[PDB]
């Protein structure tokens, strides 16, 4: 097989890192670690957007040099990411020296394959977008002064109109090729609805792509087209690019590259298994990035995920990611967003309702329960107990746990992050009903014979379900195995999918004075 590559999109470094990046991240991030879960290998990608006219004259407007400025800004968030405890395999910059080499390469492959010819682009763009646009997709707005002036639909900032000497992409001929390849593979992008939206807008036709911009419009902060040094390659090409320069660099213990290899088989990493994307990027991930593809003679990407928020852009709900996880915890803030945010964002994200399911779904369901079945109360001998004979309750919750990893398991594939959670957390909710009708706490002092089997259920029960939670609070699912006293062997793998991994007499982890596994904010906010 292949190292399962997941990438999340590389972002303009014009402004510090916000939640929505972090968010983006956290997608990949969590896709990355479940399959490392199931025992794959995993190569997960992230980086950042440092060339184009958009950040350049951000660095313009703060009195400093591009160099410096993305340097900068690009320090800020692997900062930010480092804190957020992710376990993503590389960060990529555009201006990497290999990177560079890889657009240029793949430039030479488009022009040799005769997909690039010098033309004209005259019409809209979007400066802040990087983003052509039809005059169908802007309309009228205000300019920041406050007179007035033509806007994007899609995205709200002010467009100008562009007349240049570009170099052209033949984006035209890869529409039927193009339509075969959604049809062919429908699960190809997700969710299901954006799917739809990239057919109808390619079936309705495509024109050719301006993959060139003339040298001082861009402020000269960019990479050169080979063979013309007065025309700079498209931003947008450029950033796409970093996946086929993640699938070929080798990357040190320390997380630095040290080679680019010459072919994208050596690392068995391309094509990206899944590239987590935000809505306002899909036409560049769903046509540009195929097409590019298909002229090269590239393999295409097997899942697109377009998640419901904006990659870029602050709109609503004033999130720092940082300070948000130092107030409520890194775990519980990583669950609340991957929990509460659906493919449409209908979420709602104030503190009211965070505190509701910190208290709710990982305090009282997921938390209570360990500190149950963990309890000298309960499990008087500390230990895994060997169950006596079952009950059809027994079988019936044996029979959800056991079916739970083949559910949590197509959900991660989808993926859909939010219905693996729920899925989890309904077998949880079960469990916590199962311990209370059986009153193990009664049961120690009654029914010893029965409480063995009562305690194994909720145990395995607690395990599997935090094995499948690990991706989303990796941390404090080492907490929880830990006061299982899981082997580590058994924290991982496919095998430790199934009902029964961890035998009985197994013992517990030492219980620490005072431990609180999701310590219960204020409910009462006035
Ligand atoms: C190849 S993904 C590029 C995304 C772009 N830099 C953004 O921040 O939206």
């Amino acid at each position: 097989e292949k190292v399962f590559f997941v990438t999340s999109p590389i972002y303009y470094v014009n402004a510090a890192p916000h939640i929505g990046h972090v968010y983006s991240t956290l997608i990949t991030d969590v896709i990355g670690r479940y399959h490392r879960v199931k025992g794959e290998r995993v190569f997960a990608l992230t980086g950042t957007d440092e060339h184009g006219q958009k950040v350049a004259e951000a660095a313009k407007q703060k009195q400093v040099s591009p160099y410096d400025f993305t340097t900068a800004v690009a320090g800020e968030f692997k900062k930010c990411f480092e804190q957020m405890d992710y376990s993503i395999d590389y960060f990529i910059r555009t201006t990497n020296e290999q990177h560079k080499a890889v657009v240029k390469e793949l430039w030479t492959k488009l022009e040799q394959k005769g997909d690039i010819y010098l033309g004209r682009y005259e019409g809209w763009y979007s400066i802040s977008d990087e983003s052509f646009l039809t005059p169908q997709n802007i309309t009228d707005g205000v300019d920041k002064d406050g007179n007035p002036c033509k806007v994007s639909l899609e995205s709200g900032h002010v467009v100008t109109w562009v007349s240049e000497e570009n170099y052209m992409f033949r984006l035209s001929a890869f529409r039927e090729r193009l339509l075969e390849w959604y049809h062919a593979n429908p699960g190809c992008i997700v969710p299901e609805f954006r799917r739809r939206e990239v057919i109808r807008a390619v079936e309705k036709g495509l024109p050719d792509l301006s993959v060139s911009r003339a040298r001082a419009t861009l402020h000269n902060w960019a990479i050169p087209v080979p063979g013309n040094p007065d025309h700079c390659v498209y931003v947008w090409l450029d950033a796409l690019t970093n996946y086929l320069t993640g699938s070929r660099l080798r990357v040190d213990e320390s997380g630095k590259e040290v080679s680019l290899v010459d072919d994208f088989n050596e690392l068995e990493r391309f094509p990206a298994d899944v590239h987590v994307i935000g809505k306002d990027i899909l036409k560049f991930h769903a046509i540009y990035w195929p097409a590019f593809l298909l002229s090269a003679g590239l393999p295409l990407p097997k899942k697109i995920v377009a998640h419901g928020w904006w990659t870029k852009d602050r709109k609503k709900n004033v999130f720092d990611p940082v300070e948000k996880a130092e107030e409520f915890g890194y775990d519980a803030l990583k669950y609340f967003l991957l929990r509460e945010s659906g493919f449409s964002d209908d979420g709602d994200y104030s503190d009211k309702n965070m505190i509701a399911r910190l208290n709710g779904e990982l305090a009282d369901t997921l938390g209570n329960l360990v500190m149950r079945c963990t309890s000298a109360k309960i499990n008087v001998n500390g230990e895994w107990p060997s169950p006596a004979a079952y009950t059809e309750e027994d079988e019936s919750l044996i029979q959800l746990i056991k079916d739970l990893p083949g559910t949590a398991d197509h959900y991660y594939l989808i993926p859909d992050i939010q219905k693996a959670i729920i899925a989890v957390f309904d077998v949880l909710r079960a469990i916590n009903a199962y311990v209370t009708d059986m009153a193990p706490w009664k049961l120690v002092k009654t029914d010893p014979e029965r409480l063995r089997t009562v305690l194994y259920i909720t145990l395995e029960g607690v395990r599997v379900t935090t094995l499948l939670l690990s991706p989303i609070l990796p941390r404090k699912s080492v907490v929880i195995f830990d006061m299982l006293g899981v082997p580590e062997v058994h924290r991982k793998g496919i095998e430790n999918f199934e009902f029964g991994a961890v035998p009985p007499g197994t013992r517990l982890g030492p219980a620490v004075e005072g431990e609180v596994l999701f310590s219960k904010r204020s409910t009462e906010n006035t």
